[PDB]
């Protein structure tokens, strides 16, 4: 049905251990939907929760990319300065081609709102035909991050397939 | 005898195949010449064309750096999201010392012109005493990128030798 | 004593051989001290000078991180385009988790002051529970870089603990 399949990985010890709810997953989904027209028709067809563990993050990024053939994975959380935050390290081991322009833009735009944006260690890139983008664990962040990328994200996904 | 030898690598399956003229290469050459003075006396002295294949891109960057001792190599194309675009991966395998400043400036300035600038995956860096910089395929791109780097690129090349 | 232990590493062949003095080390100390409160109570407890030799630089970043357990390490110098400048390459070998937002902000702010800021190749990241940040060898640079990081640097040190 969906022209582009999006999947959202929430990374969090707290959430994964049933000790707290997911306040960001839902917004991410809600933001992608509300942005479906401008993304050339996209839909979240899968979410998942993993803890802050590199192997668990890699396995899902691999599985969603290689086997389920997602076209766009957003991760949420595990991207800051805390000892446990290893999402970007996990992400870099699985992507094949980096997309530093997406990171440049998420950082430029977030900094306009607050200087604490400089504590995001986001990575991004392509594996096979899958665009993978790290985003912070705040609910508001996915909205701000997605507002910054949307002008170009449609053309990006089209480009990864065959323009 | 130019003070800084520059070399321009066009990257493109199409152009390498003969299937179409090289639109970007000549323009780039013409840009560099026109900025010769501002760059401390640099001139293009070689170009080449390769398809979108990492090994081929590596060989030329390696040969130009290690053997011809080029001072500045600009690559054009192969830097986007399309599956064959592999210039930056090729580049990353041959540089020894990254120069993220140059990537930040190219990206900051091109983004003022258009948000589609975020789709360049340019890499850049230094191998031996050769500065290498990925720029996009558009003929207009090279000139915009060059205008962005021009204030410091003379001092960059002098610092290297 | 100090809530955050800070050490400052000056990387320069000139200084390390005794052939010149260190004009940036003092300034760096003076800036950290002057911002102690905004940094959540921080103090420079150690400085050291090394030449532009990767192993020498690695050894101190490792020692200060694994053994002396510093909370913040600033390096000054060895970060530009000169053949000897290898601070970032030594830095990249020892960090575990990169911190590119810090690099982005240092570059964004320094460019506002001069286009020559694009020539810093600084690196930054985390080894264990030490934050390591490359800055340039200019005295004025440390002040400019620290002014740019200051709004978040306290929260960064809190989060690593």
């Amino acid at each position: 049905g969906p022209e582009y399949k999006v999947a959202i990985l929430t990374v969090s010890d707290t959430v994964s251990a049933g000790a707290g709810p997911d306040r960001s997953g839902p917004r991410a989904v809600s933001v992608v939907d509300s942005s479906s027209e401008k993304l050339g028709g996209a839909k979240v067809v899968a979410t998942a929760v993993v803890p802050d563990e590199v192997e668990r993050i890699k396995d899902i990024l691999q599985k969603w990319s290689d086997v389920d053939e997602m076209d766009l994975i957003l991760t949420l959380g595990g991207d800051g300065f805390t000892p446990r935050d290893v999402t970007p390290e996990a992400t870099k081991k699985v992507i094949e081609r980096e997309t530093p322009g997406l990171l440049f833009v998420m950082m430029q735009e977030s900094l306009k709102i607050t200087p604490f944006a400089m504590l995001s260690r986001s990575a991004a890139g392509i594996r096979g035909s899958t665009l993978i983008i790290n985003m912070p664990g705040n609910p508001n962040a996915v909205a701000e991050c997605m507002e910054a990328l949307l002008p170009a994200l449609k053309h990006a996904l089209k480009q990864i397939k065959g323009d």
